[PDB]
């Protein structure tokens, strides 16, 4: 098996990024961690945080409800598709678009909170210059390569998942519900949960988009130790390249080598 960042993207072949923080010592596993990559459905973290921090000044937010039609349903939405008749309230589309990646559900959100402008907004406020939204679902992943929009940095993804999940960006009652959002992924176990020990936790988003884009950022907390931060993108060169989950799975075992 590669051994290294380095090592495994010659074996794939396509470009690969990756930013992991020991959270105990600030020691980081790195590469191409300042390169931009297109996010794709990984954003949904961010999404549900701006949710949250909006909930923080209306608490009654999370409550709403939001009423869609069959017109509003776009690909890959195995939740909202089978609500089109009730409706689905903002918390419900929280965790229907991280635990289950469903694409209605981030962008009815967006409708109600300001759409992309809104979640690049919050993003700088968290400290983060460098996240850019652009686009909705599905167009946001369409992964050009040489285009920007819709991208980020596997360090500056790294720093919000830092912030956001053992900081104080959140309340606490908000923080919480972030991590068991994230913790509750449904669609990620043959990326980072499938490269490191079963012992491990882990709350996370995955992502994945055209020219094989494969991407998983998550908190990993290991039994006795301090939490890692994880922050793994991936993209290639042919525009109808297959997603690659086992290049996720061995970033993860290098990267929680290194950091041992
Ligand atoms: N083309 C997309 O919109 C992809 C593919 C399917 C959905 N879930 O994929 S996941 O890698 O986020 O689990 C949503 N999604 C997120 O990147």
């Amino acid at each position: 098996a590669p051994a290294s960042f380095a090592a495994l993207e010659r074996a794939a072949g396509g470009r690969l990024g990756v930013c992991a923080i020991d959270t105990a010592t600030g020691r980081r596993a790195l590469h191409r961690a300042d390169e931009r990559f297109p996010f794709c459905s990984t954003f949904k973290a961010m999404l549900g945080a701006a949710v949250l921090a909006q909930s923080v000044a209306h608490p009654g937010l999370l409550q709403q409800r939001v009423t869609y039609g069959r017109s509003d349903l776009v690909n890959y939405s195995p939740v909202t598709e089978r609500h089109v008749d009730t409706g689905m309230t903002v918390a419900e589309l929280c965790a229907a678009t991280i635990q289950y990646s469903d694409n209605t559900a981030a962008n009815e959100l967006m409708k109600r909170i300001g759409g992309p402008a809104a979640v690049t907004a919050y993003a700088r406020s968290i400290g983060d210059d460098t996240f850019r939204l652009d686009r909705w679902e599905t167009e946001l992943n369409t992964a050009l390569p040489g285009d920007l929009r819709d991208t980020t940095t596997p360090a500056a993804m790294a720093a919000n998942l830092r912030v956001l999940v053992l900081g104080d960006a959140l309340p606490p009652a908000q923080r919480a519900q972030l991590i068991e959002w994230l913790r509750g992924n449904k669609v990620g176990d043959k990326r980072i949960r499938a490269g490191v020990p079963t012992g491990w936790r882990v709350g996370d988003k995955t992502g994945t988009g055209d020219y094989g884009t494969t991407n998983d950022v998550g908190v990993l907390w290991p039994p006795s130790r301090a939490p890692i931060v994880l922050a793994v993108y991936y993209t290639q060169t042919r525009a109808d390249a297959k997603a690659k989950d086992d290049v996720i799975a061995a970033a993860t075992r290098i990267a929680s080598a290194t950091l041992a």
